[PDB]
């Protein structure tokens, strides 16, 4: 459990397996995985990895779509002190091979659909030695996922994990030269879960989480923070074509209490819900990653009364959520990204790292415990990212008298592109 | 700035003074103290403190009533890395002198009211080399609080405070024999603030905190965690005669969103609020420290609709909140103290540290990061409280199949 005064989602998993063994932990395509089941599988994967040389600090690649084995893989790697490296599954074998060489990883946890990709990564980069395939069997110099769990299993020796220990390397999609992997400690992740707690809120007895974005993305991995900390079920939604009717059917059946959607998706869901309503238990609606028309925000409020509407901003692989826009201000301060959250310090600076007058445009820079530790094995990029003692977001913003942040940048047209 | 990835309320104070300097931090008898004002004063008291020879790890005792100078003192001591020791003001000078001997403290920050008591403690224990009084000038044997703030040192140079640094020493009211001072790190307080976040929730735009219980008590200083962390104002209510109409008037004017009250106090408030309603913005109602009859919870729900009703249990000087009873379960599980919170592991054991069968009575034992580090300079009692690898609360409980905790006890007679 919470022994040695540590706080991380591996200790959280143990506490939940002890206190509520048969409680729902993950829901995937209609099947429930309890905390006792998740802990048993994670410990079995951690024992199979530990028996193959994976030790404290080693890097474990993950190349999976949205499925339970993803969460099992992150937790199993962290359980033995290893660093999980989630991968964009749309990357080519060459692009993945470049990442393998950057963090020097010897193990990749993938699934059957992406098995030919991991095979190609090994042929390019022989550093990749152990490929485990979820849903596949042990064949072709590859280990079956279920085959490794059914081995000795739970041979995990209890590992002391300091909170400042690296838990994830989130490589940025910005391929502007040498790759940049943001290192996120458990303390980082805990503090980001805290931001979710004083914005979205929590109900210990009734909440049900939902992750419908890719789990390899920081937004997806972030929607697991609440469920793993508070011991609440999380619905993992398969990635596929967007379907408002099916999504609402699933939200109705799973009794989901909070979901994130982009504004275009919200418009599709609201028109479907206003036409054929589902008995939903939604408590909080989240939007972002696109501007929301004022008519849409009011349609959401009308389609879903008695629900709070939030919009987070600033989270990337390197940065946490930095600004929050609560539905009370989405109309008074429309077009804004909110105010800087109370666990983050921010300045609006110019090219010489000097503060601009209030209301003037500059780059927003951050100081917070929830910032990334560094870029993995890249002191030069890390020094540039933290130039002057503040993290550089690269966003031109403008802070007004009330503390609200307006992000200024030229809009994008999809027809031209 | 948030310094070197450190989480503590001194760094949050610095953060709030930079990002929202004119925002309200504390409210006390109609006076607004902004985050900038609180930073300026706390930094002045810390600069005054470090000048008197107090440094990292030293103990600064606080003997004050409910007052802005209480919070200023805690933050100022922690700002230089010192450890604050809030004192029960109802103690006698002899009893306080025993605590000055256990933690070996040389500075006591008090107020003009309790200043005669602080003098009596120095007469018994000459180790009280410095006594600073809030609300009084600089006498011959006492320093003035507002006079020491005029010579602001600006906390000298910035002090790096590890998250595992001791921040408070909370002595137990029990004190059956040798006194026990529970050491609480900043990580401890951070985790306890997290529990408040996922039970009471938070609105970082409109929430207004409230503390009416004594600030020296863990339940008092704990209600400060949310306001200092989230940058939200906290109303400090003076101690005195209970007046439900006066309290409701202040809750109406200050726009308080959450308050804790004892069931007997809720009964008076509900009768007053139903009789002469106020324009309240209450969002969360907390009760505890006494049983609540079935009718009172229904009245609280009817008097204050659209509000959540919560009851915590387990928080002592050594332990954090361990159980929560939400409003839906308060009647379905009458008399229960709730279920164990998700960030706390708990077992029910016998004298041999062996689990009892579910539903049977045993001592509840805890494992959590938010537990006390140790008893100050008392390794014997610390090992006794953590015997067998779990913290011993002393409470005998049972746990039913649904996980709800029932504390067994014996009701205290008022006439005897």
């Amino acid at each position: 459990p919470y022994l040695a005064r540590r706080q991380n989602w591996v200790n959280q998993l143990e506490r939940h397996a002890m206190m509520q063994p048969d409680a729902p932990a993950l829901r995937f395509v209609g099947n429930t995985m309890t905390w006792a089941d998740l802990r048993r599988r994670v410990a079995a994967l951690a024992g199979a990895l530990s028996g193959r040389g994976v030790g404290f600090g080693d890097r474990v690649m993950i190349l999976m779509l949205n499925r339970t084995e993803f969460v099992e893989s992150v937790l199993a790697a962290n359980m033995i002190g290893a660093i999980a490296v989630p991968l964009n599954f749309r990357l080519t074998p060459t692009e993945i091979a470049v990442l393998v060489e950057d963090c020097v990883a010897h193990v990749m946890l993938t699934e059957a659909a992406l098995a030919p990709v991991a095979i190609g990564v090994r042929n390019i980069q022989p550093l990749l030695s152990v490929i485990v395939v979820a849903g596949g069997s042990s064949q072709d110099s590859v280990f079956g996922y279920e085959d490794l769990l059914n081995e000795a299993g739970d041979v995990h020796e209890p590992v002391d994990i300091p909170n400042d220990s690296p838990a994830l390397i989130m490589y940025t999609s910005g391929t502007t030269g040498r790759p940049k992997g943001a290192v996120l400690t458990h303390a980082n992740l805990t503090g980001q879960a805290m931001t979710a707690l004083y914005t979205s809120g929590a109900n210990i007895n009734s909440d049900v989480g939902f992750v419908g974005v890719p789990l390899f993305h920081i937004a997806g991995i972030g929607n697991m923070l609440t469920g793993l900390l508070l011991g609440l079920p999380t619905v993992i939604y398969p990635l596929g074509a967007f379907d408002p009717g099916q999504l609402l059917d699933v939200l109705e059946a799973e009794k989901v209490t909070g979901i994130f959607l982009v504004p275009a998706q919200w418009q599709a869901v609201c028109t479907e819900q206003q036409a054929r309503p589902r008995d939903l238990r939604l408590r909080v609606l989240s939007w972002g990653a696109a501007p929301a028309p004022d008519a849409l925000l009011r349609q959401m409020s009308a389609t879903f009364p008695e629900t709070q509407i939030l919009a987070a901003f600033g989270q990337t692989e390197m940065s946490p959520v930095t600004c929050m826009l609560l539905g009370e201000d989405a109309i008074a301060k429309r077009g804004s990204v909110g105010r800087v959250i109370p666990t983050v310090a921010a300045r609006v600076v110019d090219q010489n790292m000097n503060d601009v007058p209030v209301g003037e445009v500059g780059e927003i820079v951050y100081r917070a415990p929830t910032l990334m530790s560094c870029y993995w094995n890249n002191p030069e990029a890390t020094a540039e990212a933290f130039a002057g003692g503040w993290f550089h977001s690269g966003d031109l913003v403008r802070m007004d008298s009330d503390g609200y942040v307006w992000v200024v940048d030229r809009k994008k047209d999809m027809i031209i592109s």
